[PDB]
């Protein structure tokens, strides 16, 4: 978020490609990955940025 | 938060474990530790686990 700063938000960034790069993961419909990054605390642009890592 | 997966919060508690080892961040009040880490989105809970292990 806004206040937040780039240290704390990597980490959530390189689990979510990681998670998106997993075989039980990657069996769950594109939305609703993206929903179980958005109950992650990521913001839009984050899951974005993990989709193109991915 | 307590809707997250371990997965998502154990590297962000792991990355506030560095956070707080840090020398200059040792430096300030421990009211202004546990306060930034709240600022970055972490529980109480979470921070206490972050103590816990530093
Ligand atoms: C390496 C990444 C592989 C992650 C693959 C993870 C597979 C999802 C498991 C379902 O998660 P959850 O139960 O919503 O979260 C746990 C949070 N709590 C149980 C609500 C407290």
């Amino acid at each position: 978020g806004p206040l937040g700063s780039p240290e704390f938000r990597e980490p959530l960034i390189a689990t979510a490609v990681k998670f998106l790069q997993n075989s039980r993961v990657r069996q769950s419909p594109l939305a609703t990955r993206r929903a179980f990054l958005k109950k992650k605390g990521l913001t839009d642009e984050e899951i974005d940025l993990a989709f193109q890592q991915s």
